[PDB]
């Protein structure tokens, strides 16, 4: 459950948030496989509630009505077509598995379902699964409301309703088996693994009993004996009784302190500075690298439903976002996930921002198509961060330096830092308020290399900055603090 099951040399996954299955299939063929992306995390593919408004909020997909594969991203035929085409070009599919709960215990304030299945939250009746009142934790939870009242309390966190969502009794083997039936149907179609939603709200032993029922991967594409990659969503910020180490036996765990701290460091909060990232990873008290799923959108779609660290980013903030993603993709700690988002307005109040009824671009309920502009960016309100040159080229950097050690760290005691990845990559960052201009030791061999942040290596030549490495691996780097991207990255495949 710890190995990503990606093709050798492909080292990251991209979350194509709410994209349609057809658009992900095309993206796998025209962009993700040619650019070496390891896989895609898709939004929940199972049937969910549809509020009566239109209003198609993003959170509707986290309220299951059944396990039929029928959502605004597409139906089962479209889902199987996407998994087949993506696996055929070596791009894996990871499903967001919503298994802790069904929909809101109320929600009947006005609602329907995405594939027409009947459901009634009040009587706990979900006949398309089938689940009844005997399959929920209403009698195990001991709070007066039935909802979680203290989110650091270990028993309420796992047995009571998360924000009113009907909580499944995962100690029953019937419930564990229905969930495994759904997840096994997905593995058999060709899925390579899963994001386990709300894992903090499930007991480690119940998750393991579900995982022990999971199938080996489809051996028409994966070697025999391969097991599904599992990454558990658990926000563990520090002193609470629930800890990420309660879940290492089941698979990887999301390290939310990674994106939170990389965000406060790049923003210099409280005097923090990038030179403190010298011992980034386990030196910062994070989970072990072989159990970490890392990302920098600490909390994307930062609406009111969220109890943790958070930082969403715009223009001067897109600059900080690209710097954070580049540091993450060059650093060897953890398995990396990049987020691809959609555009949505903000309100500018409550302290930071509050336009929160966000939902993806939609064609009257169904997700809109992803369009590609002539410069390879996207239209139709999709942001496509994974197509930004600086991010895409850092996804490639991570592949090129796969397995090489962290080495050659440099820092100026403030926010100008640099490090190498063995003899195959080197990266330099300037987040101070003055320019950087110095000769540093790399582990790279002599030659001319293209900076992949400011340009590309096209046809034996570079489109942006060129870096010259001398015979003893030293190289001069000059970075203005006024550059749009104050960092430079070079690697073995961007050498001329
Ligand atoms: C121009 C893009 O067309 C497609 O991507 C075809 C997707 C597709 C999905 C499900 C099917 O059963 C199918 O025949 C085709
Ligand atoms: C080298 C071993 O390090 C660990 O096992 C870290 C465990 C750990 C558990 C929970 C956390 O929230 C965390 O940051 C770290
Ligand atoms: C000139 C740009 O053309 C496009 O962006 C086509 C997007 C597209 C084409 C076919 C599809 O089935 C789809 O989902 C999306
Ligand atoms: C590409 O251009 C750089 C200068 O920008 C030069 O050093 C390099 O030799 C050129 N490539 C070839 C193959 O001549
Ligand atoms: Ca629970
Ligand atoms: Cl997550």
């Amino acid at each position: 459950q710890y190995s990503p099951n990606t093709q050798q040399g492909r080292t990251s996954i991209v979350h194509l948030f709410e994209w349609r299955w057809v658009d992900i299939a095309l993206e796998c063929e025209r962009y993700l496989a040619p650019k070496g992306f390891g896989g895609v995390q898709v939004s929940p593919p199972n049937e969910n509630v549809a509020i009566y408004n239109p209003f198609r909020p993003w959170w509707e997909r986290y309220q299951p009505v059944s396990y039929k594969l029928c959502t605004r991203s597409g139906n089962e035929d479209e889902f199987r077509n996407m998994v087949t085409r993506c696996n055929n070009v070596g791009v894996r599919i990871y499903v967001d598995a919503v298994i802790n709960h069904m929909c809101g215990n109320a929600v009947s304030a006005g609602t329907s379902s995405t594939c027409g299945s009947y459901f009634n939250p009040g009587s706990r009746d979900f006949p398309a699964v089938p689940y009844s009142g005997w399959d929920f934790n209403d009698g195990k939870c001991k709070t007066g409301s039935g909802d979680i009242e203290n989110y650091n309390d270990a028993t309420q966190v796992r047995d009571c309703r998360l924000t009113g969502l009907l909580d499944l009794a995962l100690e029953k083997d019937y419930v564990r088996s229905k969930i495994a039936e759904y997840m096994n149907h997905l593995i058999d179609i060709g899925v390579a693994g899963f994001r386990l939603d709300a894992s903090k709200h499930m007991w480690p032993g119940d998750i393991k009993a579900i995982l022990d029922k999971l199938h080996n991967l489809n051996s028409n594409w994966f070697p025999a004996g391969s097991k599904p990659f599992i990454y558990q969503e658990v926000i563990d910020l520090g002193g609470e009784p629930i800890k990420s180490s309660d879940y290492f036996g089941n698979g990887r765990v999301t390290e939310f302190k990674y994106g939170a701290k990389l965000g406060t460091v790049i923003r210099k909060w409280n005097g923090e500075k990038m030179s403190y990232l010298k011992n980034w990873g386990e030196g910062w008290g994070f989970v072990p690298s072989d159990r970490a799923l890392v990302f920098v959108d600490n909390h994307d779609n930062q609406r009111g439903h969220g109890a943790g660290g958070a930082s969403i980013l715009t223009f001067w903030d897109a600059r900080l976002y690209k710097m954070a993603v580049g540091f993450m993709l060059a650093h060897p700690y953890g398995f990396t996930r990049v987020m691809s988002s959609y555009r949505w307005p903000r309100q500018f109040q409550n302290g930071n921002d509050v336009n929160d009824w966000v939902g993806p671009p939609n064609n009257n309920g169904v997700i809109k198509e992803v369009t590609i502009n002539p410069d390879t960016t996207c239209g139709n309100d999709w942001v496509c961060e994974h197509r930004w040159r600086q991010i895409r080229n850092m996804v490639i950097f991570r592949n090129v330096v796969d397995g090489q050690p962290f080495t050659n760290w440099y820092d100026n005691g403030s926010n100008q830092v640099a490090f190498g990845r063995g003899n195959r990559g080197f990266i330099v960052f300037n987040n101070d308020d003055w320019s950087f201009s110095l000769t540093l030791q790399t582990g790279l061999p002599a030659g001319t290399y293209c900076d992949v942040i400011s340009g590309d290596k096209i046809n034996g030549n570079c489109t942006g900055i060129k870096i010259y490495v001398s015979d003893d691996g030293k190289a001069h780097f000059s970075i203005s603090n006024s550059a749009e991207d104050p960092f430079i990255a070079i690697h073995a495949e961007s050498k001329l």
